């Protein structure tokens, strides 16, 4: 695990891909299992569901998915998107989860990250936390980024490690739906305020955007539609990067 | 609106929390500090001290003591006792308190209110009404809830609003002593009468006291020996008032707990 990460997240409905992908080799656009195996063979190295489902039947999907995920997908697995509490967490990771993200609950309520890893250590705790300019500060953001929870992001990181999580996605609100590039701004101002790794989000549309996420100090890159609409082909964004000196896994490729 | 607040009132003689506490894990369960530095971390949303020292041998001793709690306790601080001035209450709020609570100085100087407000903005100014029941009537006692002044609650209520007090607390001497719950017949008389944030003290013996005081329209609800001895957990009470409904702080729990065993 000596390098940085590169992870595919997925936004899932009712056990579906939101608006599937761009993949017509393989037998199905939409099924997240398929198109899970199918990035982690050719070069992803984590992946991330987020179900945005809200049926009654949340819990039911996300569980059965986590089952038929581990199965057939061997990269870590990390999953999200409403969980509240301790015993919906760990429902999941016994399922199969390697990690449980967590994010308004988590504001909310901070014990919530440490129950978790009191039991399963730092390791399987994943926080997002969302934030946006406002008024010239970096400021906290819950429920899809709706809600502006008064709380600086300064604050909530040195929070956020105090209770024992094991890792930050740092998702610029600034940069949703954007294709001009990670909120470099935004991961320089974070890092000296953590040890803990530090995940990219929101706003990559091109490859060199990847370089500048790790040179402000990220330790992985998350991405989604860019990597589903095949703008930016995984291989080629690993091979631009091994190119330019940054640690990336290959050699456990070799599948050329 | 806001989220309910549950706040802890320290008696303080002094220097020194007035019986303690039952928090064996403390240095010192006498220090008023370290007591409300605890309590910050476990759960309380503001805190609250009243002086009962007589000798102002320790006026300067208090403004010390404020001092010292402002710099180290990261929540609302209350401070009250004997103030009676402008500038007893100004050094205090610049000493490091956020707000001052002012009785019987009130009501013999509604414009003490409106001093202390003009400069340091509304919410800086807590009124204490201790009220109770003459003649079928709700009435307003002075010195330490022992002398009846004539005024109504209703009228008194309604003038500290005018004034421009911050909020107000709420406290009734006919459930002084009990543990049979608040008042809330008395917070459910005044609610439409103000529009300030309504404090309750006095009467609260078991965590459905709470409930039923924030269902009679308080905004917060005070307590201090039943908090003290432990008869109610900090911890458990929000957690009880979350699981019924109402929206309460959740941040500082935990506040003092670790992801590692310690054996």
């Amino acid at each position: 695990m000596l390098a940085k990460r590169i992870d595919a997240a997925l936004i899932l409905k009712d056990g579906r891909v939101v608006k599937g992908s761009n993949f017509e080799n393989l037998r199905d656009s939409g099924d997240p299992v398929e198109l899970g195996k199918f990035y982690s063979e050719i070069g992803i190295d984590e992946l991330s569901f987020w179900d945005i489902t809200a049926s009654v039947e949340k819990r039911k999907t996300m569980l059965e998915l986590v089952e038929k995920v581990a199965e057939q997908i061997d990269i870590p697995i990390t999953v999200g998107g409403g969980i509240y509490d301790f015993e919906t967490a760990s429902e999941l990771i016994l399922r199969g989860a390697d990690k449980v993200e967590i994010n308004t609950a988590a504001v909310e309520n901070p014990s919530l990250i440490t129950q978790i890893a009191q039991t399963f250590g730092s390791q399987a705790v994943v926080v997002y936390i969302a934030a946006k300019r406002v008024d010239g500060e970096f400021m906290v953001f819950t429920y899809s980024g709706t809600k502006n929870t008064g709380i600086l992001l300064r604050d909530w990181v040195v929070e956020v490690e105090k209770r024992g999580a094991g890792e930050i996605v740092l998702g610029s609100i600034d940069r949703l739906g954007t294709k001009s590039g990670y909120d470099t701004e935004m991961i320089r101002f974070v890092r000296p305020l953590t040890t803990l790794p530090i995940i990219a989000h929101r706003g990559a549309g091109k490859t060199e955007h990847f370089l500048e996420a790790f040179l402000a100090g990220a330790d992985a890159a998350k991405a989604d539609s860019v990597f589903h609409s095949r703008e930016i082909d995984v291989r080629e964004l690993k091979e631009y990067l091994k190119k330019h000196g940054v640690n990336v896994r290959l050699e456990g490729l070799g599948s050329l």
